């Protein structure tokens, strides 16, 4: 509709692929290379399905911060047979509050789905399902189970990915340039 569903939507058309784990099917960001990040409650394994095509796992590492506190985020390498559209240049350097943001879901159940959740608090301290978790960001949008991996834009950044809500709130862990230098 305006320019926030447009960055949204041009990140979701180059930038993103279904997968699928044993604990259903997520949104996944693809950043650059074969390199792309899923919530770490998505328990990936050995083999993915992307986009249903049956993928081995090169490497799979969840991120904590330096105080060993969970992050939330999973960077997977895929043994795909084609790059992603390198979209480091996005990512913000610093934490963060922002205005203005979408949250833009793709799955079997929600297909192109872009919902404006507006002002994001950098909010800091979670405690997801009993997991310690930092570097969390907060929308007033009562967010619901499918849209767990949605990216999270505001024009011209990725912030984050969707790891949970509370039905009032719904919750991304940060995305950070330094999570992704090679």
């Amino acid at each position: 509709m305006g320019p926030g569903f447009d960055f949204a939507q041009a990140i979701m058309k180059k930038n993103t692929v279904i997968a699928r784990t044993e604990k259903g099917e997520f949104t996944m960001l693809g950043v650059y290379d074969r390199v792309a990040v899923i919530p770490t409650h998505a328990s990936v394994g050995e083999i993915i399905y992307i986009n249903d095509v049956e993928t081995r796992v090169l490497d799979a590492c969840a991120l904590r911060d330096l105080t060993d506190t969970n992050l939330e985020i999973t960077i997977v390498k895929l043994d795909r047979n084609q790059k992603f559209r390198d979209i480091r240049h996005f990512l913000p350097r610093c934490e963060d509050d922002y205005n203005d943001a979408v949250l833009s879901v793709h799955t079997s159940k929600f297909p192109n789905m872009y919902i404006p959740v507006g002002q994001v608090t950098n909010y800091g301290f979670l405690n997801l399902g009993g997991t310690p978790t930092h570097r969390i960001l907060m929308y007033n949008f009562p967010t619901r189970a499918g849209q767990c991996g949605g990216v999270v834009t505001t024009t011209g950044k990725v912030i984050g990915i969707h790891v949970g809500g509370n039905g009032a709130q719904g919750f991304a862990a940060m995305l950070l340039h330094s999570y992704f230098t090679d």
